[PDB]
Parts: structure tokens; sequence; C-alpha cells
């Protein structure tokens, strides 16, 4: 077995706490694991209204990677919206990335604008699917930004539907306001082929994700073919909680390969 340094990156409205089952298992196998709160997430002291762009939302990840000592590489693991953050990170620090794992995540490309897969996602996602999610607007650095805050039924039905009530309760207690920064992402420079396009990419898709359905995950793969693909059967959106052991086995193979 090869020793790797995994950096686990949560998705919208969530935090490092999402990784609380997987991180100890990876460490027991002997790896180094970092689980970050993105800006205004988890117990990060900022609120979403102070965040003016996806790059600021990603600041803890970029800051962590800037402090990596020379020669150290990491394996990024991003879940859901976290796939966007690891694109931003790879484009500034690709020399520090052994590989990027996309766990039922958004997988942007270099050909179209960074918000491309988020645009496609919204065109194929019925608006009814958001249930009691609350949407809101704020202004930052002169820009109007639309945020969202997952509600209890959305969480129950779309993200946690295969989780026990003890994990679901943690979500009701801990989810915070977030944003996709979609109009900010529309005016952003594309992801570069030299940076983000260079790093090796693994996609792990889930067969019961009712937040990002498998057909959309598969479309993303077709749109931007990654170096390796894995399938986790029986994983809901929160597959690091319902299929923890499966994912750890996959990440061991990745670390053994890259
Ligand atoms: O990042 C996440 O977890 C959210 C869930 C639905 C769409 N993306």
């Amino acid at each position: 077995m090869a020793f790797a340094h995994f950096v686990l990156v949560h998705g919208a409205c969530h935090g490092a706490w999402s990784w609380h089952k997987l991180k100890p298992l990876l460490e027991a196998l002997g790896h180094k694991v970092t689980a970050l709160d993105l800006a205004a997430s988890g117990v990060d002291p900022r609120q979403i209204e102070e965040i003016g762009s996806f790059d600021e939302y990603s600041e803890p990840l970029l800051t962590f990677l800037e402090a990596l000592p020379p020669g150290e590489k990491v394996i990024l693991v991003g879940h859901s919206l976290g796939g966007m953050n690891i694109a931003i990170a790879a484009d500034k620090y690709c020399e520090k990335i052994a590989a990027a794992v996309f766990l039922a995540a958004f997988l942007p490309d270099t050909e179209h604008c960074p918000s491309y897969v988020l645009d496609k996602y919204n065109e194929v996602t019925p608006a009814e699917n958001w249930l009691d999610t609350t949407f809101f607007t704020y202004t930052k650095d002169g820009k109007e930004i639309t945020g969202m805050f997952f509600g209890p039924k959305f969480l129950a039905h779309k993200l946690y539907q295969l989780c026990g009530p003890e994990e679901y309760e943690l979500a009701k207690m801990l989810v915070r306001k977030s944003s996709l920064f979609m109009n900010i992402l529309a005016k952003r420079p594309f992801f570069t082929k030299e940076g983000y396009g260079s790093i090796k990419k693994i996609y792990v898709w889930t067969d019961q994700d009712k937040g990002i359905p498998p057909e959309f995950q598969l479309w993303q793969i077709e749109n931007y073919k990654p170096d390796k693909v894995y399938k986790v059967e029986g994983g809901d959106h929160m597959a690091m909680l319902t299929k923890t052991k499966e994912i750890a086995e996959i990440l061991q193979e990745v670390a053994d390969t890259y």
C-alpha cells in the first residue's frame, strides 16, 4: 500500500464534518488526511454574505495548498459542489496535486465556461426537486449573488434518504447557507488546460444520488473523460456516510495508482 495525503473537500451547505466517518478509516490505513471547512462552511467564522466569488469560497483550500511544503503532493477528494473547488485549486497549484477524485461531484472542463456543468445541471433539474430549500440574494463587492440553504425535507428526501436518523440529525443541526456563485462563475476565466487539465482525474459515481442523479454524473463523464471511473452501488448523495468502506477501498487503489 502507498501512503498518500488526502485533502477532502465538502459540497454546498456542508462542512468538514461530512467526512467524519471516512477520515478516521483513511488514517487507520496509514494515510494523512486533511478535511477543510470552505469559507462560510462548517464552523468557519465567516457568513456567506462576506463571500464574493467562488475563488473566495475556496480560500481555505488554496491557503492550505499554498502552505504545503515543497515536493509534497496531495490527492484531492471533492464531493458534489466540491468538484468545482478542486478545479479552482488545481489551476493554481497543479504541481502539488497527485490526483483529483470527483465523488459524485461537478466535473468542469477547459473548453466551456466554468459554470457549464452547473448550467446543464439546472436545465435538467426540475425546480420542484429543491422542495423546501430556501433561496436568497445578497450583494458583495458590487455583485448580486444568489444563495441557497437546504431545508429539512430536501435533505431528508434528496440527500440523506439512505442514511439513518442519527446522521440526518447532524445535517439539520449543522447545514449553513451557501451559494453556487453561478453568475460570478459565468464571468470567470475558463479553467486552463495547462493547470487543471494536466492533473489526473478519477470519477466515482453513485447509483442512488437524488441530488445529482446518475444520468447527470454519467453525462459529465462523457463530456470530459477522466483517467479512471469507479461505481459505488447503493450510495445516496451522502455516500461518504452510507458507503464509507467502499470509498476507502477506492481511495486506496487511487493512492496505489497515482
Ligand atoms: O453540493 C451539494 O452537496 C449540492 C447537493 C445538490 C446539488 N449540489
